[PDB]
């Protein structure tokens, strides 16, 4: 009858990110994953607006918003077959879901399920969100944070586009 | 052409709840909103799912998200109504900093303005029911001083009163030890 899926999901303000460094400011995942939902809603919202894209926005955000969930069952494993501990985690969580209201959450919590769109905004706005990090940091006279953001960059890159391009002329500047 | 929109919204978690007691573990604003938006979509969808609902669901998370966003201008007034007219005050201020291309998009989810009453009430219930949890947290850590903020969070309950509240309380609600 009951589901501990809820009380799972309350845990993850408890699990804080960039471990291997002294952070100015303790960063959690339920921190970075309201940022990154809203990074992700406002590049979906740009795309469309402004780049042709047909993007349900309002469907990213809730992504975003789970795109870390099963982490409250494993920790944070720091990025420098995990991919496997991580989809085992996601069905364990998704199996604490009632039967009859399951097909609801799991294309939220496993990024399988998520279209190759889906996936690439929430992809951006995570990197951004990390990057936009290690900028407070490195503001707040944290030199730790240098080579994360060299390499955020890196990523950046790699997952580039229009909306990305405007996001960092229009919102970035002001984090300095 | 420079924002500084999301350099505030950045700053959500740096504002702190509850903040005339002692708290086990102080909750920000961001920690909440996630929270509220996660319950105000399970709400949303269960009302779909059980109680013959058509609302959209992920409308009603993304106006959660946002639902306290004006508290990075204004800090957390905890309940206590001319405070109002000042939140309605930080909200135009946030809203003008969206640049002007996409501040119709903003706008809606910032004000309370596009809410279709019952996509208010959903948000309502949601942070009533976050409210709730968080008083429960602090009861079986040990914390006492949130007994009385617990009795009177049930009296809101009871007017927030709905089936998929019902359900989510039935359900999701007593794990929370």
């Amino acid at each position: 009858k009951q589901s501990h899926f809820f009380a799972h999901l309350s845990r993850l303000k408890l699990i804080n990110r960039w471990p291997l460094m002294r952070n100015v400011r303790t960063e959690n995942v339920s921190e970075h994953s309201l940022q990154v939902a809203m990074v992700a809603h406002a590049l979906a919202a740009i795309k469309n607006r402004k780049f042709g894209g047909n993007v349900n926005a309002e469907r990213i955000a809730l992504l975003a918003m789970y795109h870390d969930a099963s982490e409250v069952l494993t920790g944070d494993l720091p990025t420098p077959e995990y991919k496997a501990i991580e989809k085992i985690a996601q069905q364990k969580l998704v199996d604490m879901v009632p039967e009859e209201l399951r097909d609801i959450f799991a294309p939220l919590i496993d990024e399988h399920a998520y279209s190759d769109e889906e996936k690439s905004l929430v992809k951006q706005a995570d990197a951004l969100c990390a990057y936009l990090k290690c900028l407070e940091e490195l503001a707040a006279g944290n030199n730790e944070f240098l080579l994360a953001k060299t390499r955020l960059e890196a990523t950046l890159e790699a997952r580039r586009s229009q909306e990305m391009d405007y996001f960092m002329e229009i919102f970035v500047p002001s984090f300095h």
